[PDB]
């Protein structure tokens, strides 16, 4: 076989909360502020 995609470019940091993509590790923090806060309990039926 033949492989290894793991080396083309370069590294980013992208949200994990809605799956945003970006260039600077501070500039992501700026953005998943608007993640930072309350949450709905889970089993919310309807
Ligand atoms: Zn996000």
């Amino acid at each position: 076989g033949s492989s290894g995609s793991s080396g083309t470019g370069e590294r980013h940091y992208e949200c994990s909360e809605c799956g945003k993509a970006f260039i600077q590790k501070s500039t992501l923090s700026m953005h998943q502020r608007i993640h930072r806060g309350e949450k709905p309990s889970g089993p919310s039926s309807g």
